[PDB]
């Protein structure tokens, strides 16, 4: 009870204890806010499942989370929004990527010096782009990580001497797929992994670890997690996508977030309103399909830019529908809170 | 009479007959919407020279048309403009040019699962889209095929097992032009083919078929568009293009849709307003070999892009002189209308 | 005294002298102001540093401002706006840098015909950013050039016959940095080479001019020149750049410009203020790195993209602090009055 939603009792009951236990509150939920969860126990549930999948890149991954949310304290931003950990989650994403993405091995600790550099960006980019999409009450998905973790791999690239990213190249040859190898088990297994592959881990424990922490705040989010993940495996085996590529779950998290953010996040959750999402997520795997080609031609991953302009689009797709509402920023929360808010409307 | 312009009263006439004709005629409409015609005689016209050009080509082509028509009317979009064509013409193209740039054979029926499903994208997006550019009062002109081509063609690329795609490679070498082979009856063959080339087709029966559709209309949306074409095939001899690459058409197509947008059709019809039509195509056919020789890298075919951005960023320009005269998004019907607006104005 | 800020006195008396007079006026204003300089003797120094580094890249420089301003003229742009040399920078960086990167050789008079064009276009593209970027109160800092000069650039090409441009080709080795071959002078003199990169020009004399003609009009804008420079600097060698590269001021000019303007021109010179340049300057030498590499895989030069979109994101941020004052756009003139104007708020 007291642990379900975005645990209002425990923000309230929190707003007048010590500054630091407020600062872990806000890390943990910055932590959780990748996946739209605004609970500080799912975070800590993620980070458990970031350990789980490597020590390591949890060390990058919270030190970007504690820089991004430092310097939107710095920078004066909005203390509501710091508090929800609205300005950790994309400094939460450029650590773990940059540590994923690295060429070094695990513990190379000079790489925590770039990681807060681009991490105190993740705030900056966030205000900027909330200067614009705020004038169409849009949220900045991740554009504020996909911009800085973008930049940061461009930068040093392959063959930097001090941080060299990993080789990303484009594909020259037609993949030979002979449709009696498809293993059920790994394909099933791509579920939870396309869960988990949005932190970046390949980790299936991590991925069910992940599915929990989202079913401890929202079971429509975790569900609707879940069937992204399955949308953006049948994608995959649509155009014809080898089983390997798609056993990694790299086709299935850009939709695992888009199907969240339309079913039920940002749009009250109706049958229509999750055909809509389905629709999106599908539309976001072809979408990150194209956007991992055309990147991989400068030699940068895909990041979540599919998921970030699938869900700019159906949020910008105005219908006649009286079924399918576009709650204000203000009042989101969570998509059970959303649809009761949209039925008393 | 009854045949020219708009065809007003057919469309009076027809709001009353069976829903299955009322159809056609927004499908024929949306036909001819391509280069800016809302007459569904000019569509027939148009169809006429795409069966001329390739049968299989045209199946594609009406089946987008048809798909983006029905999701337009599926996701509640304003009817007026479903009624004029403006819903069709962004899925006709994507089907047309799917199947244009398709390595695979003439009726390849598989390829009508991909299409209809990026036809299905086109209002979405055109919606999306129009939540921007209707704060400036600006047409979404082929954006929605453009995005969801180009992401279509990177998502599959020429290496897909399904859907593979042409290969498009950048130049690595300087051609060899000696001025001497220039053959005049195929420069002058580049005019109609260069018209043609706004759907995607090279015969030139099928350019002065388009040609014919285009004066049916408006006799000035067919003066600017050969004026348009001219001009890019004299940009193209400007920077030293290769013969065979002008006679083509591939430089002309996307100066012929901005020769039409700008000189009349968004603008009202004057001297002034001629001159910055010129000056428009001429700095589209630059911006399209740009943009032309930048999408090569990732393998992917210009569009219109280059029109695109050159229509908005000339509509954008604002003036002190009364002659360059913007009529408003909804007094626009075609340039002798628009200019007996204006002087009325 | 009559010589310092932006030579207002000198404006008063020469708005009523001969059209001549106040041609070359605006053409030196607008050659001053590719460094934020409103000021005709401090382009007339800049005038003077080209000319020592290569008289052939003053003529198209100079023709480039020329033809910007009679188009900014021709097309009824804001006579204000024209006789501060707001509308002939973008077209003297134009004319500079398809003179810079020429494969030709010196006085190839033929480059003076695309030259001339695409000093055309950067009035009209002005206009039409100024019609979104007025929504937000910014300025359109060199995106008119950026645009013109990079398609410009990917439309001819290293294998044009009529316009070759020089090769720009990706990195595909890792660097050999042996950290005891690095040279101080060389290294000190990368700050004015950095400096005078802003125009293309590599002569260390021709930056030390450009500080000069700096220092005449604001000695704040010099400073944070410098200090600029000294900051790209910094980062080049905190990512492992080549040394070789480094002496070349191309890591610096970017963070030049980054620097001038947050620091005292849009924004109000304090010291956080001053902290915000910085830290808008290190992360503009980053995104310089990126897109410089990113743009050589389609064989562009990285232009000042990185300035623009920095620049853009540091004015758009918002913050609660008070010191952090964004000046109005119509006060902004120089660190000084800007200083001034904000300590009267």
């Amino acid at each position: 009870g007291y642990l379900t939603g975005d645990m209002k009792e425990y923000r309230i009951w929190l707003k007048d204890k010590h500054l630091a236990l407020q600062f872990i509150d806000w890390v943990l939920r910055g932590t959780a806010q990748v996946m739209f969860i605004n609970n500080p126990l799912s975070g800590l549930i993620i980070f458990i499942g970031l350990l789980i999948q490597n020590p390591w890149w949890t060390i990058t991954g919270g030190l970007g989370t504690v820089v991004s949310t430092l310097t939107a304290l710095a920078l004066g931003q909005d203390r509501s929004a710091i508090a929800s950990g609205l300005h950790g989650y994309n400094g939460m994403l450029v650590g773990l990527l940059m540590a994923v993405f690295s060429e070094k091995l695990d513990y190379y600790w000079w790489l925590l010096f770039p990681v807060t550099f681009t991490a105190m960006s993740c705030p900056v980019l966030s205000s900027a782009l909330n200067s614009i999409f705020s004038k169409w009450d849009l949220p900045v998905f991740t554009l504020p990580f996909n911009i800085a973790v973008t930049l940061y791999l461009a930068a040093t690239g392959h063959y930097n001497l001090f941080f060299p990213t990993t080789l990303v190249e484009p594909v020259s040859s037609v993949p030979n797929i002979t449709w009696t190898e498809m293993e059920m088990p790994l394909l099933l297994q791509a579920i939870p992994v396309g869960v988990g592959q949005v932190y970046g881990c390949d980790n299936p424990w991590t991925g069910g670890v992940f599915l929990v922490a989202l079913f401890i705040s929202s079971p429509l989010i975790c569900l609707h997690a879940a069937i992204g993940s399955i949308v953006g495996l049948l994608a995959a085996l649509s155009v014809a996508t080898p089983f390997e590529t798609i056993y990694t779950g790299l086709w299935s998290y850009n939709c695992v977030l888009s199907c969240i953010a339309i079913g039920g996040m940002f749009y009250a959750l109706t049958w229509q309103t999750h055909l809509l999402a389905l629709i999106c997520a599908l539309f976001c795997a072809y979408m990150e399909a194209a956007i991992s080609n055309i990147m991989s031609v400068v030699g940068v991953p895909p990041g979540t830019w599919a998921f970030c302009l699938a869900t700019i689009i159906f949020l910008l797709l105005t219908t006649n529908n009286p079924a399918i509402f576009r709650l204000p920023l203000s009042k989101v929360t969570y998509p059970e809170a959303n649809r009761i808010y949209y039925l008393t409307v």
